[PDB]
């Protein structure tokens, strides 16, 4: 079964301003593993067009945080509202889609950190060009005031000069809680 | 269920000359997502051995296009004939394997382009060496005179000097039409 | 169904010294393809902390070899004992998890080599930093005195200076024997 966003271009996400972006996320449960497919289009706000070269105050990284309550429902501090993830019909409780707590343990301590296995790195590309890389860093169960979390960190090193944040797709998997 | 090529080394593909290559492609339907595994061996023609260094007329990129009719059957202009994709037995209509039209919309207009989410980038390696990279660029639903398409673009920047096009394997996923 | 290690941090692997490492490996059968998720934590021995900069005798690569008998059970020369892979309960014979012999043929001859499609390359990161890359090279069916094999080769080029071998996660797939 599948927990997913809509697939259209309509925004569902706040990075900078309300509804400035569309995170397209498809989570497919394949037994003990979630098969995940993600893309990001930014449609408004300061990250729509990366102007790092002409705006030194613009960040070169941002997060999209899916903070889940114990039930597997999004919490308000997430970048996406809980209504924007639904089950796909005959092809709540979403604990079967949550990142496994034994594989991806929370930091033990204020002064401890997670194991690196809680993280996946990938490279995605802006405006469909191989010379516009962005590092996508996906971390499990590393957020305060949440039962489970999936955090998508987007970061880049190039002083991009009017490049639209229209990202290529990325596939990954993670171990499911149950 | 699975839509796949044969797994042997026998050629099934024309890049340059007839039957000059074997695209090994395994598509596994996992609900709403296709889990895809691809490799390429070039056995004849001008791309069998990359001689860019001693032949400046040789391209540094080529496409393998799977152009599908509405039924999910290959069209003649594809690099592979329709007979070379089959269902795996008790483990036509292949619309369940086709790239989703809402997620991967065609270009609206002669002067418009697709969203970047229609594309996946990866790096694969020739002759099993990490110093022989090739960019594999997979694009959905971006081809003229086709209902659906999967295009594999292979490109490289090194002036390769007698390197066999014997590629490492690559895994990806995409959202299914139905 | 799933063939997996435990998910805790407890070591299950010998790279240098007994039980010096935890390979977390989850293999999910999705019809004709195995969906695979791997991470590595080194907890003891010479690779726990990479000190290449101050120990020129330390290798910059090592293997973790899963050598399978015909039944799909680990052989003693593997880096992991056979007890450390088990089936996940109602969600031996593990031939359904073995790398396909037609897709991933053994070398024909003492002087022959495998096709490159028997290999996957990826990049993973140590201590959750994008400036600590390691090349993960996964090769199928390329080991002496084994029916099937999955070999994880880890290699790096940086003279790492006291970097813990605490790896990020990596997803891949391969074609199943049956
Ligand atoms: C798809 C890909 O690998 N992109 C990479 C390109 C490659 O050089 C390609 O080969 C170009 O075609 O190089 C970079 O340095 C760049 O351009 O910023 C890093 C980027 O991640
Ligand atoms: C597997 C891998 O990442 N290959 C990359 C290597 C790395 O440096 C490795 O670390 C070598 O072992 O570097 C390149 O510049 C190269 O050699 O052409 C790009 C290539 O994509
Ligand atoms: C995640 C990632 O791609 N890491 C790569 C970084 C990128 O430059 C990032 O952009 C840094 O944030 O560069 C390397 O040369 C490095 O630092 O050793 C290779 C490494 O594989």
């Amino acid at each position: 079964l599948t927990l997913w966003t809509t697939l259209d271009p309509s925004p569902n996400c706040k990075i900078d301003i309300e509804k400035d972006s569309k995170l397209t996320l498809v989570l497919t449960k394949c037994g003990s593993q979630i098969l995940a497919n993600v893309s990001l289009i930014i449609v408004n706000g300061k990250f729509k067009i990366l102007n790092n070269k002409t705006d030194p105050s613009l960040p070169k990284s941002f997060n999209i945080k899916l903070l889940f309550d114990q039930n597997g429902v999004l919490l308000e501090n997430s970048n996406i509202e809980k209504q924007y993830l639904n089950f796909r019909s005959g092809d709540k409780n979403a604990i079967g889609f949550m990142p496994n707590l034994l594989a991806y343990a929370k930091a033990t301590t204020d002064q401890s950190k997670i194991y690196a296995r809680n993280t996946i790195y990938g490279n995605i590309y802006l405006d469909n060009q191989p010379y516009n890389p962005v590092v996508i860093k996906i971390t499990f169960n590393n957020e305060a005031d949440s039962a489970y979390s999936i955090t998508f960190n987007y970061s880049w090193t190039k002083d991009y000069d009017n490049i639209p944040f229209d990202s290529t797709s990325f596939t990954f998997s993670y171990i499911a809680q149950e």
